[PDB]
């Protein structure tokens, strides 16, 4: 069993072509069962994402309290399920971005466990 921790890592975080998203999606296992219909990826380094658990706090989506939003822009891809996508055949538009980013965070060390916007 994969730890919320080792989720996020694996959904969202790409440390560094119309395509992009297709690709991904499927190596990090987002179109099995059936296709997730958004994800977003970002491109910072693990230490800048897992930094954003001590900046600003904010509420979440789900009304949870442990949320944090990035001091600063981040470059990030939201990927979306086009039209034409349809189980096991999954299709992504790609948009690449800066926006911050809004993370839930949990655990002893607290790292994200969960995308929650990009703001």
């Amino acid at each position: 069993k994969e730890s919320a921790a080792a989720k996020f890592e694996r959904q969202h975080m790409d440390s560094g072509s119309s395509n992009y998203c297709n690709l991904m999606m499927c190596c990090r296992k987002m179109t099995q069962g059936k296709c997730k219909p958004v994800n977003t990826f970002v491109h910072e380094s693990l230490a800048d994402v897992k930094a954003v658990c001590s900046q600003k706090k904010v509420t979440c989506k789900n009304g949870q309290t442990n949320c944090y939003q990035s001091k600063s822009t981040m470059r990030i891809t939201d990927c979306r399920e086009t039209g034409s996508s349809k189980y096991p055949n999954c299709a992504y538009k790609t948009t690449q971005v800066e926006k911050h980013i809004i993370v839930a965070c949990g655990g002893k060390p607290s790292v994200p466990v969960h995308f929650d916007a990009s703001v």
